[PDB]
């Protein structure tokens, strides 16, 4: 009985094996655009993905991960609410069975068709492992996806999904440039949160971009063709692999824009 997104192992069940699920700084959260406050103290955000090196893509039975070589200081995120340097280790998506849902974070309760998460760990901690043991060990850049025009930079990921249909499958995936997944504006909302999947560790400084990127219906449709199950097992389409908004509690969401 592993955690998942179904009726018996979904988000409402996670708290049992991971009690932190009802903790003080859980993610995602609804972003009330009116209560969020512009924060002058925020330094401009710096996203340097020019030397990013993807290695492979994997279907972990929950979503698919495009992994990067974080052994050197290549793809890094800095500035903004962040202190020091954060290194890109991987990115993945959360999407729905329908365009009307899929994103984890919401803006004034609005749910986007999907959400992109670029995961980075604080280099002051050496590696990813030691970083997820720190309140500021991680920084995740979240980008909303809506259905409309196709996103050219995403097609390479799309055409490769066929090779990793089922849980456990992986395929080499080099030279993928994540800069092709970024919207025009770096305007964002930021707050202290956690991983949205178990172990739901509260080590994350979330940075959610205001401007969503648009992908085509055909692109998101292929995401939906993926499987939760492993090869040779009953087909369970990989859809609605998103955790709903959690209590904001003792927190304030700051805006990088006025
Ligand atoms: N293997 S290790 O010791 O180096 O580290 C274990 C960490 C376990 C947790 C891994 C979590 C990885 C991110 C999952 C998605 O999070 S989200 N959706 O972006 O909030
Ligand atoms: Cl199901
Ligand atoms: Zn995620």
């Amino acid at each position: 009985h592993h955690w998942g997104y179904g009726k018996h192992n979904g988000p409402e069940h996670w708290h049992k094996d991971f009690p932190i699920a009802k903790g003080e700084r859980q993610s995602p959260v609804d972003i009330d655009t009116h209560t969020a406050k512009y924060d002058p103290s925020l330094k401009p955000l710096s996203v340097s993905y020019d030397q990013a090196t993807s290695l492979r893509i994997l279907n972990n039975g929950h979503a698919f991960n495009v992994e990067f070589d974080d052994s050197q200081d290549k793809a890094v995120l800095k500035g903004g609410p962040l202190d020091g340097t954060y290194r890109l280790i991987q990115f993945h998506f959360h999407w729905g069975s329908l365009d009307g849902q899929g994103s984890e974070h919401t803006v004034d309760k609005k749910k986007y068709a999907a959400e992109l998460h670029l995961v980075h760990w604080n280099t002051k901690y050496g590696d990813f492992g030691k970083a997820v043991q720190q309140p500021d060990g991680l920084a995740v850049l979240g980008i909303f996806l809506k259905v409309g025009s196709a996103k050219p930079g995403l097609q390479k990921v799309v055409d490769v999904l066929d090779s990793i249909k089922t849980k456990g499958k992986s395929a080499d995936f080099t030279n993928f440039d994540p800069r092709g997944l970024l919207p025009e504006s770096l305007d964002y909302w930021t707050y202290p949160g956690s991983l949205t999947t178990p172990p739901l560790l509260e080590c994350v400084t979330w940075i959610v971009l205001k401007e969503p990127i648009s992908v085509s219906s055909e692109q998101v449709l292929k995401f939906r063709k993926l499987n939760f199950n492993g090869e040779g097992e009953p087909e369970e389409l990989m859809v609605d692999n998103w955790r709903p908004a959690q209590p904001l509690k003792n927190r304030q969401i700051k805006a990088s824009f006025k």
